[PDB]
């Protein structure tokens, strides 16, 4: 008998921006950066927040896309605090710097 599993199918398009997701309240821009680094070089790395807390989602870019591919799977369903860092590539960009004039 013989038999295998292929398939890689791993191209894709220039995409090292990464979106992170779960983010613990104790896990801070540093925490998450720091979980990173450990696969590939960062340039833009923080964590959404609503003013003293932390939104529970983030932002990370690698300096190419294979460093960035990995991470997503090397992290994704990793467990640190209590919720696994839900790591995925982030197909689109969303930059819409704006905010509800209130308080």
């Amino acid at each position: 008998g013989s038999s295998g599993s292929s398939g890689d199918r791993i191209t894709r398009y220039q995409v090292v921006n990464l979106y992170v997701k779960n983010l613990d309240d104790g896990i801070d821009d540093e925490r998450l950066r720091k979980a990173f680094s450990p696969f590939g070089t960062i340039t833009s790395a923080k964590v959404m927040m609503e003013g003293g807390r932390s939104k529970g989602f983030g932002f990370v870019c690698f300096s190419s896309p294979e460093e960035a591919t990995k991470a997503v799977t090397e992290m994704n369903g990793r467990i640190v605090a209590t919720k696994p860092l839900y790591v995925a590539l982030a197909q689109r960009k969303e930059e819409r710097q704006s905010g509800p004039s209130s308080g």
